[PDB]
C-alpha cells in the first residue's frame, strides 16, 4: 500500500559554494573530460550511480582513495532532479564530463568517493592543493519540530 | 633610568602587497587554523612569541624548515600595536587565527621561520606553488641621515 | 624574377587566449628571469633562436623536457614582427625576459620545446601545476583558395 512519493532537496549551488571569474576567460575554472556515463554489463535502463561531488581523476575513473583524486564532477547531467536520462546511453559508451579543478570554493560535506563515502583527510590535500578551497562551515538549517 | 619607549613599523597591507579578489566567496584566500597563542610553559602573563609573516604549517605548529611551510600568518591578533591582547588567554590553550595561502603576492623580505632567520631559498617553493608570487622588487625607505 | 618579400603572420595575444587580472596586482601572473640572448658561438650579427612559445625552466635554461617545463615565454623582444635587434647584444650576453606562470589559457598548438617539437602529453602535467589551461578547441582559420 505504499505510496509512490518523490523528493527534491538540495542544488548545484550547494557543491559550488564559490568561484572565481577570470575576466580574460570564463571556463579557465573547468576541465572536461570523457567517463562511463552508463555503467558496464548492464541494461540500457540501468540508471548511472555517478552523482554529483563524486571525486575523479584526471583519467576519468571515480576516485576511490586520496591518490586518484583531480576534481569535483559538477555536469549538468547528474544534478539533482535530472531524471529522465534513461537509455540514451549504451553500457561502456564514453561521453563528455564537465569538471571543477582551481578556483572555487567547495562544500566540505558533499563530496564523497566513488562508493558514496566522505572524502578521507589526506583527500583533502589533492583539492586544496591545487585551486580550491574546502570548508565545513555551513549554516544548516531547521524545518519543524526545532523551535 | 630605562625611559619607557615605544615603537611601530610596518602594518598588514606591508606584507600582503596584492590579492586575488575571489567573487563569491571572498576567503577564497585565507585558513583559519587553531594555534598555541601563549607557550605550553611560560609566565602566566608572558607575552606570545608570534610575529607576524611567520611561516605556519597545516596544523598550526610554527615551520622551522621548508618541509613544515604551508602559509603565513596574518590574524590581527599579532599585528603591530595590538599588545592589548596580554594576559586574556592562559598558557597551553589554543585559539584560532587565519593564515594566508593561495592568490596573493608575499613581500619575501618579510616572511621568517619560527626563529626569525629569513625565509629559506628552498621553502620560498612552497609559498609560491600554492599559487602566490614571492617577490623582492620593493621600493623600500630612507629617512634621515640618507643623501637623496 | 626576385624581390625583396616580406610576410607577417600572428599575434601576441593568440598565444594568451585569457588571463586573469588580480585586483592586487595587474602583474602578478608573469616572472621575469634572466636569459640569454644570443648563443655563445653565433657570431654578433645574427638572429636569435628563441620564439614566443619556447618553454624554460626556471633558470632561464629554455626547456627540453617534460620534467623542467616552468613557463612559457612571451616577452615583447621576441614577438613576430620585430626582426629589428639584430647585432645588438654580443655573444654570450644575458638579458631579462618576461615569463607568463601562474592564471592563464594558454593554447597548445603554438606551445614548443627548445628544438620546435610540440608539448608532450606529460608536459602538460608540469604547466596545469602552476594552474594554466592548456585548450586545443581553437577555431583557426582559412584563407583564400578555400571552400567556406
Amino acid at each position: 500500500a505504499k505510496a509512490h512519493v518523490a523528493t527534491l532537496e538540495g542544488n548545484y549551488s550547494d557543491i559550488v559554494l564559490g568561484r572565481v571569474v577570470a575576466f580574460g576567460d570564463t571556463g579557465w575554472n573547468f576541465k572536461e573530460v570523457d567517463m562511463t556515463f552508463i555503467a558496464d554489463d548492464a541494461d540500457a535502463d540501468s540508471k548511472t550511480t555517478l552523482f554529483a561531488g563524486v571525486l575523479v581523476g584526471e583519467d576519468g575513473t571515480p576516485a576511490t582513495a586520496a591518490a586518484g583524486v583531480f576534481g569535483v564532477l559538477v555536469d549538468r547531467k547528474v544534478l539533482p532532479g535530472v531524471d529522465h536520462y534513461i537509455g540514451v546511453f549504451e553500457p561502456g559508451e564514453k561521453v563528455p564530463m564537465v569538471l571543477a579543478v582551481r578556483g572555487l570554493t567547495l562544500n566540505q560535506l558533499k563530496l564523497k568517493y566513488a562508493d558514496g563515502t566522505a572524502i578521507d583527510a589526506a583527500g583533502i590535500q589533492a583539492l586544496e592543493a591545487q585551486g580550491n578551497q574546502v570548508t565545513d562551515k555551513i549554516v544548516g538549517t531547521q524545518f519543524i519540530g526545532s523551535v
